[PDB]
């Protein structure tokens, strides 16, 4: 009937339609000929900018119920005149707040979006040095960590400016363990971070040799080389991993940090580009227990734990991988709880995201969602989102990926 | 144009150029991706074009392209469509087509096996009774006392203005789902509609959780007929856990033969509306989906209580623990009963190998990531970390409306 994507939940039998997708301005990677949905990273003119700026201003006035108003039309003339003279324009404070929240809300790969309204936005568009970026970041970490009672936050630094260098945080997260390529070809620490480790070295960091060494920050102010800042340890809250009944698990000496703070994503709002705008939430347990600790190309501790558990690792059909993986996820949850550090398991998360989808069905007529990223990397069909069809598309405001500064 | 496909565990990159041979639209557009939808939303030069292409494929497959036999076959097909609006396949072509359809199936994790498929031509079938006989033979062959073998039986093609040969059942072996009026369901809830159709067509129902249904076979433009499968034809495996002696007491069992019977087989424009095929199970299908899915037998909590776990909360991963033991139970049981089965680790490991064979052979391989990654332990398998391109090649298995 409706000229919109019919969406089905196969557990409950319920149908919805997505009308929100009709608001999408940007093409994704798919075509009638092939679906490229499983690719991680698939491949201004004042006219262009203005149309984006206008669209965002309309989104904004809509959210405060003043679409059509004198303040709405005036704001548009203001933005247009601003672009007409400077090539760019600037956002008001509450516009930046609404956009930051809307970029999160629009993020198709994020299962934590039920929280999208509770996002603390720190304005740091006054920042003029790399030392200043460090203070803001430290403040963010302090506020967001909150002694283990975690709080979603983002800190926004100056936007891209015509003929001027970006503000860039070089690291992909604010907190990252070092990756040390060994002489025997192997890697000590986190293999994910070999390149950022070597970059920190080339820039004069005296490197450690642990499995869990916190990297310094490489902060870059416009038209200047990156400077190096070492985070004070007490600011970086960590959780030692023990298991609730496997007494030896604590002896493995594994740990993870409390705060997931992504720092290399571009925040786009109304055609304005914020190249440095780190944000943080809290972890879902499988991020640590499954991806970071058990990916072959990460810590890859699955065999280790499996041996300690005395499993038959010579054969797939023992499900020793599945067994070990559970106990690692359980230990992540148990330790974070014990340490009173905010964390959510993948059942509780996906349940909360089903409620999110229902909220947005009413609120906006749909929700852009990446099924491959929303389903957890363990126990997939045991969570309710596995049985939920999803429609994926790009809305703006948006968190976008951006090429590495070097 | 050509997609860059990356494996994120190994850093390896391929380029799918096989996709450029796709003549059929998928659900996606540049504006929104609809990859997660389970089903699709909804002259004679057309048929002749698909007909030539397939013939072209066939004669290339046997390295005999441009030959006299190739040229003659094209004229035969062309002459037959011109005169009758349709044509027929030679058995050898059919064998080829059916294999290519399996090979092209983007959702199938078991395609390493594609070239090894026993094809039964049943296009000379003319009644429900004959359909039944062909089905019994397929089951006997394919089951092979537990050493499962992959077979397809192909019934007569659809014809303009005539009913289709159909098997109403989705699989040749389904368990009855009896709707107890108190909301609940006894048996497999996935099979409520089909179980009702059977009773209204005169089947005497049971009152059990694992009651094998009869088949409803329909010869064209006739009411479907009811056929009970001889109990000895339906091989089944009682489930017991290797260390939890209390598991067998749950009275759990599953059948050995996964035979899908409601998909349409399309080869060279011709359509085969009844072409049940079968292989062997991947353990997670039974252990995770069929037994643990909420809208199926839904045994997770039950098992979890007998393991004395904390149902009170999610953070205890009781669901994940119970599921792992259920999957273990299934693998153990089947291996103990000497019935063919593949775990999700072995299966995805062979699929990787398959993608590689395919990359060398055709320059790509259509794969549905959401369907290739198993329902548990996703990232613990190599296919999770592999990018995939999805598209529609022909010959192809398709979905089709239920014939009622
Ligand atoms: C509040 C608790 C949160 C939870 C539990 C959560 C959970 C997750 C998880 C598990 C992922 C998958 C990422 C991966 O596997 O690499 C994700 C993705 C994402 N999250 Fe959230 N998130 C939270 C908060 C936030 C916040 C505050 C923001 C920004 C304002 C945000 C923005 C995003 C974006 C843009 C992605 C896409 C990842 C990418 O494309 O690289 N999330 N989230
Ligand atoms: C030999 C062992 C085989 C294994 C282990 C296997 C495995 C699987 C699995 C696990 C699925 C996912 C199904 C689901 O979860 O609903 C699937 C799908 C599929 N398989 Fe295979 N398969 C095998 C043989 C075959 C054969 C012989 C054929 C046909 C000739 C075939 C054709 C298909 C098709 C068309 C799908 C798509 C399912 C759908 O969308 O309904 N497979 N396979
Ligand atoms: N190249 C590359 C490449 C590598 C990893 C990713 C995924 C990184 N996502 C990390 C991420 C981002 C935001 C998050 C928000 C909350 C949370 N708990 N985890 C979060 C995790 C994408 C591209
Ligand atoms: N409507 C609907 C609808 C519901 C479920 C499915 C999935 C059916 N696929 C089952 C299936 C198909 C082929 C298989 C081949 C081998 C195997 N071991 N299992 C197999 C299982 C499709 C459409
Ligand atoms: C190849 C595949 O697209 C890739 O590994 C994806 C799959 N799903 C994911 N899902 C989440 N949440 N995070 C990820 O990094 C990925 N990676
Ligand atoms: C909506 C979602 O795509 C749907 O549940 C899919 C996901 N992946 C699947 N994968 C397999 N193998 N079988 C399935 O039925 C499904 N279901
Ligand atoms: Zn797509």
């Amino acid at each position: 009937g409706p000229k919109f994507p019919r969406v089905k939940n196969w557990e409950l039998g319920s149908i919805t339609y997505d009308t929100l997708c009709a608001q999408s301005q940007q093409d994704g990677p798919c075509t009638p000929r092939r679906c490229l949905g499983s690719l991680v990273l698939p491949r201004p003119p004042a006219e262009q900018l203005l149309s984006q700026a206008r669209d965002f201003i309309n989104q904004y006035y809509s959210s405060i119920k003043r679409s059509g108003s004198q303040a709405h039309e005036e704001r548009l003339q203001e933005v247009e005149a601003e672009v007409a003279s400077t090539g760019t324009y600037h956002l008001r404070e509450s516009e930046l707040v609404f956009g930051a929240k809307q970029a999160w809300r629009n993020a198709p790969r994020c299962v934590g979006r039920i929280q999208w309204g509770k996002l603390q936005v720190f304005d740091a568009r006054d920042c003029s040095s790399a030392q200043e970026m460090f203070t803001y970041i430290c403040n963010h970490i302090k506020y967001a960590t909150n002694r283990g009672n975690l709080r979603s936050a983002i800190t926004v630094f100056p936007q891209r400016a015509p003929g001027r260098g970006d503000f860039r945080i070089w690291n992909s997260q604010l907190v990252r363990y070092a990756g040390y390529r060994q002489q025997d070809g192997s890697v000590r620490g986190d293999p994910a971070n070999v390149e950022i480790t070597e970059l920190c070295i080339q820039h004069g960091w005296t490197p450690g040799n642990g499995r869990f060494d916190v990297l310094p920050l490489l902060l870059q102010a416009p038209d200047e080389a990156p400077e190096l800042f070492v985070l004070p340890p007490e600011l970086v809250l960590e959780v030692p991993l023990e298991h609730p009944t496997l007494e030896w698990f604590a002896a493995l000496g594994l740990r993870w940090y409390a705060l997931p703070a992504v720092s290399n994503m571009l925040l786009e709002i109304g055609g304005l580009e914020f190249s440095a705008a780190p944000f943080s939430g809290w972890y879902m347990s499988t991020e640590i227990g499954t991806r970071n600790l058990c990916d072959p190309h990460r810590y890859n501790i699955l065999e280790d734990v499996a041996v300690c558990m005395d499993l038959d690792t010579r054969t797939t059909s023992s499900l020793w991988k599945d067994k070990a993986a559970v106990e690692i996820n359980l230990a992540v949850l148990h330790s974070f709880q014990l340490a009173k550090v905010t964390i959510v398991d993948h059942h509780a998360a996906t349940v909360s995201f089903m409620k999110h989808l229902d909220n947005e069905q009413k609120a906006r007529g749909g929700c852009p969602a990446d099924w491959a990223w929303i389903v957890p990397p363990i126990s997939g069909s045991l969570t309710p989102v596995f049985h939920q069809e999803m429609v994926n598309y790009i809305l703006s405001p948006a968190f976008r990926y951006q090429p590495d500064p070097w």
